[PDB]
């Protein structure tokens, strides 16, 4: 059923393997389960599910953030239902690596642009600062350093997951810090909910995912790729829909504080944060 | 000598591949040559170089900029040297693909971070706006694109380099109006020459990595890999050394004006630019 080789002889008791020379790739490891048809199923509809309301989010919403990681996400979804094990949204590898570059390429298109949401949570400001930069780059990093540990096998995709394990760490706290200032930046009432609900949307989600990498078959193999894909979807369905949801939201709430009491700053002490009131 | 399986049986008048079952990736495509000796020494020596002026540079270089990516190159050198054609610098996938994850994660790392640099040529600014956004957000994308691309055959390779070029084009164009800002933003002697250097050290040298993927394995294989990796070194070395020692040069030159006449701003309208001048 793959496009690379999946039929083969075993010769001399087994110390053999023949093939048919036709041009195709052969790789034992790659022929391995993807996981059971239940994890399978519960996969297949997460995505659906996934899909169903990042085309709802995307029919319901600059804001353009989360509508680009909507018009990713189920883009990807697209491409996963007709193409999730073809190479190279899976990538089999010569070392025997099944990677899903999907999901990498996916994180590569959407994180940043979630980090940039983040980075000006009010969507009022021309905001970006250093800050931001170093929120970009360290998260590209983390995915570049995981991605390249997905490819890898032993020392080497240890030495990268802990290298984005490095840059991610550098990451969560950055965007701490925006959550904590954005906290108090936002108007005292359910403006200050939101950011809280983000934040916590944010770390646990975001969190997840070198937890689900340790747990994958890029980790000690305890989830299959099928639950390695539910897992994900359930942390996608959390980092991009939900946190991108409560982050319009936010900005909703902004919006119309900002049109009904005007664009009003007094100065906290934190660096300074020019918190929005109601009133002079 | 690879890690991949490269000893094969051929049977039944090249029909069959009978291969040692010993767990290793086999294929074909894999085992085909990565081009001349000479192309391979002509890499070779070129590594070497922007290693060691990688290392000149980073020795004698916030700048964080500058460092991050002569620091990521020299990180490169160093896999290179020792591991160049191991998976996954380069990976071996199951559709015969040989794709330099090692030149496409180095884009990853040090692309954002050249248009974070160009983003604040001056390096004076707490700059970043939506267009630097936007710069960054449709590079990672023609990186991502461009991986997919080569990651790919046939259609849907095509597709992917062409959704990268898109984005490609975006950055382009994003790119121009900072430069033709920042020209009109610096002070009006050698400020202005550089700036007009590294805009055509940009151009050409990102612009040559399009074409140079049209001409690679990942396209026509007009060039080998050993082609293609001397091609890349050397616009490597123009989009990497040679502009960020222009950018550097240019903030130093910056800096010198802002402490000898101090900042003074005179609006001039294109959006308008506070472009830096001598006197009042
Ligand atoms: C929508 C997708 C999101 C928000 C994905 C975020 C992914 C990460 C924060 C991945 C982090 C990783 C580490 C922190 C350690 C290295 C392995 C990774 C790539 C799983
Ligand atoms: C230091 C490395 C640099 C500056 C690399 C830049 C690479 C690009 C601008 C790649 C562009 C591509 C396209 C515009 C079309 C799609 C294929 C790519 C990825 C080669
Ligand atoms: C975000 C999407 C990034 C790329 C994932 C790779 C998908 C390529 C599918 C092609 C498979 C095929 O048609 O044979
Ligand atoms: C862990 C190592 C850190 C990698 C993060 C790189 C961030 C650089 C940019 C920081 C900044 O100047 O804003
Ligand atoms: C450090 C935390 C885990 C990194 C993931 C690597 C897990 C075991 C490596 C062996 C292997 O996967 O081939
Ligand atoms: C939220 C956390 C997701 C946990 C993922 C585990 C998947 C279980 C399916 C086997
Ligand atoms: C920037 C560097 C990104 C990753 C390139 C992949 C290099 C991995 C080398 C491991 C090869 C090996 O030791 O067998
Ligand atoms: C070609 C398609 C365009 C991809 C570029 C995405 C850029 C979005 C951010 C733009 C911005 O609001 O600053
Ligand atoms: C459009 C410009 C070229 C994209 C590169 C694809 C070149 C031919 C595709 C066939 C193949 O490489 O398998
Ligand atoms: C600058 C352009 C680089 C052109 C690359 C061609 C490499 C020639 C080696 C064969």
């Amino acid at each position: 059923r793959m496009l690379f080789q999946t039929s083969y002889t075993l010769e001399n008791n087994g110390s053999v393997i023949c093939i048919p020379n036709n041009g195709q790739c052969f790789c034992l490891a790659w022929l391995k389960s993807n996981g059971t048809n239940a994890e399978k199923l519960a996969a297949n509809i997460l995505q659906w599910i996934t899909f169903a309301l990042s085309a709802l989010c995307l029919m319901f919403y600059c804001g353009w953030e989360e509508i680009y990681v909507a018009t990713i996400e189920m883009i990807k979804f697209i491409i996963e239902y007709f193409h999730e094990f073809d190479e190279p949204a899976v990538i089999y590898s010569s070392n025997g690596n099944k990677t899903v570059w999907l999901r990498y390429a996916e994180w590569l298109l959407t994180c940043p642009v979630i980090l940039i949401h983040l980075s000006n949570l009010t969507g009022l400001a021309n905001d970006y600062n250093k800050r931001t930069m170093g929120l970009l780059v360290s998260d590209i990093g983390t995915i570049v350093w995981g991605t390249t540990a997905a490819l890898s096998k032993g020392y080497v995709r240890v030495i990268f997951f802990l290298m984005g394990l490095c840059y991610g760490i550098y990451t969560f706290f950055n965007a701490a810090k925006v959550y904590i200032e954005a906290y108090h930046t936002v108007p005292k009432g359910r403006c200050r909910q939101v950011v809280t609900g983000m934040a916590w949307l944010f770390f646990v989600s975001w969190g997840m995912f070198p937890i689900l990498f340790i747990l994958g078959p890029e980790g000690f193999g305890v989830l299959s790729v099928y639950g390695s894909t539910v897992g994900h979807t359930i942390i996608d369905l959390m980092s991009k829909n939900c946190w991108g949801l409560l982050g319009h939201y936010l900005r909703v709430l902004i919006h119309e504080h900002i049109l009904i009491h005007g664009d009003i700053r007094k100065t906290t002490k934190l660096i300074e944060v020019e918190t929005l009131v109601e009133d002079e």
